[PDB]
């Protein structure tokens, strides 16, 4: 009792979380794109309302949090997230941050003009609404790239003085995590302090038990991506990759059995409107995954319940892993 | 009599527009970038104040409208426009189309979902502001990347279906404006429809009197970029050039001698805030232009005056250019 997370709704406490997503979003797109043109969505109106009852079946199945990881560059609209909490009765937790579209007046900043950015947005407020965020998402796509390197120093830095946690992309097959693990601890920022995102896009358990062991959390956060049976749309093929999400959910019980239970973060990924990919990719996705946040607490945590993973175990990931990383530290 | 323009403040007469900068801006920035950070600027308020001041400025020299390029991804914000436009008497009038920082979800789309985007803000409004465009801007810097083509090609159709013209940014030593009239021809625009902007970039008059001798208007619109003296300034150097106002200006003259004062177009380029490049890139600009866009009126004009251009050429030049230009047609 007493630790506080911020929301979209406001403050609420820690042991209010519950059952938490940690890699999710509603709206994959691009900044600015929503407010210029909302038809690609066929309206606002209809893109909330397919969050609400996305939002609403997840309810149903259990979730109570989700941590919405867009950034400015993702498109993040921090008002429509507060309209679908509120509606759907879910916490949202809103991120800062920096990921792979920045456009140039991000691009062209230096480590202490992006602090001062994710620090606003934490402290003061997103845009003009007083919104905090609780996290910091950043993103490499391999080797970091010049900028990558100031902005994931920037997060480390906002980390220290704020105790919100940290949270990235990686290209898993690429192994970008042992990059960025270096980078923030250069900045003398806390493994714990850290989730290692996208790891569920890889088997290689060197890696992951590597990070692991170092204290890092790991995020097997794409559960529902999988292209089998679609292998002829090769745009699909390229995003969703060709494992099956059983093949996904093993690598949890592989890192319980290896003693690393309070190091693993699970999520989809998932969202109810995408603009920044191929048009209609959402159809495919709808297809592919009806029950959308849903997913995990269906089909996932069953799955391991069946393979022998304990109740208190299964808590201890969707409950107490989430709580202990997003309380400010 | 009859024909009309539209403005931030709404529709105008074509012959009201009078002594018109047909390529400047406000704001150089990203999608928003001003509502998520306006204290890089300052302050929203402080921006505004500074715009209405500079407006004022050129005013009181005898310029009536501005012609506000900033597309989407150079962070245009339309309600900005409005209330500097206000403030200071100046007709403003916005843009559709995409320069060279579009991001992910513009990107993605095809030349008829770009078409889409471009007539949505030209015939129903910019955002929810029922605020419309009347030009479009497009961008190469060299060769047009594949997106490129598609943005030209989408740019042509955009204009065919309303009238409105289109102006672009080249790489002008790099002759992108053969280019780029090869792909609007493809399209069946007619050269008159269009400006090949940042055309003063480059002394090549082969170059620019093929472009005249075909039909096309040739932006001469950088008139106040010089880091002569500034050498030692590696950023300023490389964005505004080693060649003096008046050689810029001797090609307003040039084309004049050669029959084309029917073909050309004079600006600055000039803004109030700019976030897309180095930090405190404006403070240089303003100590090399203190004057900003008065400089064409109170420097330029002249210039051309006292060598022996006459009166009612430049009034062609300054006022009849742009109201053909601007006219749908
Ligand atoms: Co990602
Ligand atoms: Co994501
Ligand atoms: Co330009
Ligand atoms: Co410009």
């Amino acid at each position: 009792t007493g630790d506080l997370i911020n929301t979209v709704r406001g403050p609420i406490p820690v042991s209010e979380a519950g059952f938490t997503l940690t890699h999710e979003h509603i709206c994959g797109s691009s900044a600015g794109f929503l407010r210029a043109w909302p038809e690609f969505f066929g309206s606002r109106k209809a893109l909330a309302e397919k969050a609400v009852r996305g939002l609403r079946h997840a309810r149903a199945a259990g979730v109570q949090t989700i941590v919405d990881v867009s950034t400015f560059d993702i498109g993040r609209d921090v008002r429509l997230l507060a309209e679908v909490s509120r509606a759907a009765d879910v916490h949202i937790v809103a991120a800062t941050g920096l990921w792979f579209d920045p456009p140039l007046s991000m691009r062209m900043r230096s480590v202490e003009e992006l602090t001062q950015f994710f620090l606003r947005e934490i402290q003061h407020g997103i845009e003009d609404t007083g919104i905090r965020a609780g996290i910091i998402k950043v993103a490499t796509t391999g080797k970091a790239t010049p900028f990558q390197e100031l902005v994931l120093k920037a997060a480390a830095r906002a980390s220290l003085a704020t105790g919100v946690p940290v949270t990235t992309h990686t290209s898993a097959s690429q192994r970008d995590g042992e990059q960025q693990a270096a980078i923030f601890e250069s900045e003398g920022l806390s493994p714990s302090r850290v989730c290692i995102g996208h790891s569920d896009d890889t088997d290689d358990l060197s890696y992951l038990t590597g990070l692991a062991a170092r204290g890092y959390l790991v995020g097997l956060d794409r559960m529902p991506y999988s292209a089998i049976g679609l292998e002829g749309n090769a745009s699909a093929l390229a995003l969703f990759g060709t494992r099956s999400w059983q093949t996904r959910a093993l690598l949890i019980k592989a890192l319980i059995d290896r003693g690393y239970k309070d190091r693993i973060l699970v999520s989809h990924d998932w969202l109810f409107g995408f603009s920044s990919y191929v048009t209609n990719i959402m159809d495919v996705m709808d297809r592919i995954n009806p029950d959308g946040m849903a997913f995990v607490p269906l089909r996932v945590i069953p799955f391991l319940r069946e393979k022998g993973v304990p109740p208190e175990t299964l808590a201890g990931v969707t409950v107490a892993n989430p709580a202990r990383f997003l309380s400010p530290t």
